[PDB]
């Protein structure tokens, strides 16, 4: 029904193994066995790094209630929290990992229908975040996760920020940033908006359409703002029709107001997803197959 934050005790879940780690902390594959409920639920557990100045439990719970309220099919949901000496966030497990690695591993069998459906889903998730006044600030194929080959979800590792009712921008402080996914105004001035998220969406789409290529490969991050100001952009992927590439280019306009809105991106990519082979040209497209629950019905995977 309605998405609410569950408070878990250490007795109710178990970390099984490490999946990955970063500045944020460590993420584990885990099991949630809710007290009294007699059910066992695979989950992802994020145990956050110990901060120099740990927030009070009250502060943490307030933030967690807001993040738990984020409830959309294409955003990975926070299911519960456990506060002890550490903060552990219990998330939906996305069994197939990140979309970036998925498209690199399965590129020989990824057709136009899947690529365009993923673009739609990511746009829907981002539009929902915008409706919630959340600026993501790290959208990229590595941060979209795969529930099934047919269904992906945007995830957040701590960079997302909630804007106030009258705030149209987040002003960031120093630190490491994903330069090659960022809008010019973010690179130069540390300014983030829903429209700088749109820039990152464009780069994410480019990643997908090149089956996981690195943007501006071999170019130093420090040179990126210079090339953008000269007007250079990521090139047309070979499988993309001009129509698709033009949407992507609109995401990278210098004037943030000239970029598309996520609501518009949903409409345009939804149109294309309805006739995928008109908009993406992939050799052997009609023959390509990814694992689907209908495989048995159609006698695939013999
Ligand atoms: C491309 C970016 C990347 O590798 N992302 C990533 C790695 C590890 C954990 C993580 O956070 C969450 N992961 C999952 N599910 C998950 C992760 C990894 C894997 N496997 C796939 C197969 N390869 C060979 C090894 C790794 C399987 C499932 N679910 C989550 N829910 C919330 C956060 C995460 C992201």
């Amino acid at each position: 029904n309605q998405a609410l934050l569950r408070i878990l005790k250490e007795t109710e879940f178990k970390k099984i193994k490490v999946l990955g780690s970063g500045a944020f902390g460590t993420v584990y594959k885990g099991l949630w066995i809710p007290e009294g409920e007699k059910v066992k639920i695979p989950v992802a557990i994020k145990e956050l790094r110990e901060a120099t100045s740990p927030k009070a439990n009250k502060e943490i719970l307030d933030e967690a209630y807001v993040m738990a309220s984020v409830d959309n099919p294409h955003v990975c949901r926070l299911l519960g929290i456990c506060l002890t000496s550490t903060v552990q966030l219990i998330m939906q497990l996305m069994p197939f990992g990140c979309l970036l690695d998925y498209v690199r591993e399965h590129k020989d069998n990824i057709g136009s229908q899947y690529l365009l459906n993923w673009c739609v889903q990511i746009a829907k998730g981002m539009n929902y975040l915008e409706d919630r006044r959340l600026v993501h600030r790290d959208l990229a194929a590595r941060n979209v996760l795969v529930k099934t080959p047919q269904h992906v979800k945007i995830t957040d590792f701590g960079r997302a920020k909630l804007l106030g009712a009258e705030e149209k921008e987040y002003h960031a402080e120093g630190g490491k940033v994903p330069i090659k996914w960022m809008a010019l105004e973010s690179i130069l001035h540390r300014i983030y908006t829903h429209q700088s998220d749109v820039w990152s969406y464009g780069v994410t789409v480019w990643e997908l359409m090149t089956f996981g290529s690195k943007p501006y490969d071999g170019i130093p991050a420090s040179e990126i703002s210079s090339i953008l100001e000269k007007g250079e952009r990521l090139p047309q992927p070979p499988i993309c029709t001009i129509d698709v590439y033009m949407i992507m280019r609109k995401c990278w306009m210098i004037d943030a107001d000239s970029r598309p809105k996520f609501r518009e991106l949903i409409i345009e990519f939804s149109k294309m997803a309805r006739d995928p082979q008109r908009y993406l040209v992939i050799q052997g497209d009609e023959r390509m197959h990814l694992p689907s629950p209908t495989d048995s019905n159609f006698y695939r995977a013999l």
